[PDB]
């Protein structure tokens, strides 16, 4: 086989698919001979193992998932196979055109040149738990403000029950799920100079409401949680309503996993006033060490056009992957059967915001910044005007 002989080291953020990329090892190596090694860290462990071997030139990681929102520092540092050569030369190979053009454009390319490519898309959701609203006579949220009623009616400590969660681990988790709900309200931590806005009087309004929901509707533990976390959370049945990505959804229909079988449903994330439907679109694309052997990045784009063809991302699909990325898959009716809330997720694609969060080469740096702020203010130990303001005048010294 082509590939005996060859190792391909990947590095992996924990979201499912680390686990189905480590399962698909097996496959892969029956098919082409290589032996690929899954290295699933979490985002933090991930981005600082990660950017340490880019750096040091030391060719630990051949493959890396590299988020959306990492696109621009990828091209910016040259830390990746700039692949636009090769998706050109193969894309017989590739049926790009059963691929979103958001999601092409998105996860992999940057500036017009591909520093990844997608293997993983996610589409931003309303998870809530049906049986809960329908005990208590109320309808699906389709605004912000009524996610922040529901909650409240929702949450009753007696029960052990909460009516929302969100992430408040210090750094991308818990600024992430802040800056999600700032955009549904039509805001933006940058000005439309792309320059930092982080602390605008709408910014502080929000993230004071925000801080009050989260004190007053989410579990105690929350302020632990990542996306992992609330996750869990949620499907162990503990929380009515999650802003999240579509990722998390096979989890929820999984009996072993899950007991909320057959009680969530997924919609379109609730807006604020006067804005229009956002259809936020973020996930991973797969980038290539800039730095290894030529073998090892032939090999390489070898197992990515292996990983996204039909057969073998359906398969990991339905593994559980939660990272459709296919027109073909919207349709396709086993995909449709196992996971009912594809038409959400198409509906998101064909009207997909690759643009949902900032792309730029100094984000990666403000959303660790943003993360410590917002981290303070949920815990109580700095006031949203205060803490915002401190983290603009950080942003801004990458400016
Ligand atoms: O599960 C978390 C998810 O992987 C992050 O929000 C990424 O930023 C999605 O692009």
């Amino acid at each position: 086989k082509p590939l005996d002989g060859v190792t391909l080291t990947l590095a992996s953020q924990n979201d499912p698919f680390g686990a189905v990329l480590t399962k698909l090892a097996a496959e892969f190596k029956q098919d082409t001979g290589a032996d690929l090694k899954v290295e699933v860290m979490d985002y933090g462990t991930l981005l600082t193992k990660t950017t340490a071997d880019f750096v040091g030139k030391t060719k630990g990681y051949d493959l890396v998932t590299m988020d959306i929102v990492w696109a621009g520092a990828y091209q910016a540092n040259g830390y990746s196979v700039d692949l636009t050569d090769w998706v050109k030369r193969d894309a017989a190979e590739l049926d790009l055109d059963d691929i979103y053009p958001v999601i092409l454009q998105s996860l992999g390319q940057y500036k017009g040149h591909y520093v990844a490519f997608p293997f993983a898309a996610y589409a931003n959701v309303l998870a809530y738990r049906k049986d809960l609203f329908q005990a208590a006579g109320l309808p699906v949220p389709t605004t912000v403000e009524e996610l922040v009623s529901d909650a409240k009616k929702l949450t009753d400590p007696s029960k052990k029950q909460y009516g929302f969660v969100a992430n408040g681990q210090k750094g991308p988790a818990v600024a992430q799920d802040w800056m999600q709900y700032n955009n549904q309200m039509g805001g933006s931590i940058l000005d439309n100079d792309g320059k930092p806005a982080l602390n605008s009087p709408e910014n502080v309004k929000s993230l004071t409401v925000y801080k009050q929901l989260f004190v007053e509707t989410a579990p105690p533990g929350a302020i632990e949680y990542d996306w992992g976390g609330r996750e869990e959370s949620f499907r162990q049945g503990a929380a009515a309503m999650m802003q999240t990505w579509s990722v998390g959804a096979p989890g929820y229909s999984d009996p072993a996993s899950s007991n909320v079988v057959g009680k969530v449903g997924i919609t379109t994330a609730p807006v604020g006033k006067g804005v229009p439907p956002q259809y936020g679109v973020g996930g991973w694309g797969m980038a290539i060490n800039a730095d290894i052997d030529p073998k090892q990045k032939e090999a390489a784009w070898t197992f990515i056009k292996w990983l996204v063809s039909k057969k073998i991302h359906k398969e990991f699909n339905m593994d559980g992957a939660g990272s459709f990325m296919r027109k073909s898959q919207m349709t396709d009716p086993d995909l449709t059967a196992k996971f009912d809330f594809l038409p959400v997720v198409a509906k998101t694609y064909e009207n997909g915001n690759g643009e949902y969060r900032p792309r730029i080469p100094e984000y990666p740096e403000i959303q660790d910044i943003l993360g410590s702020a917002v981290n303070s203010v949920l815990a109580g130990a700095a006031e949203p005007q205060a803490a915002l303001d401190e983290a603009q005048v950080e942003a801004k010294k990458l400016f």
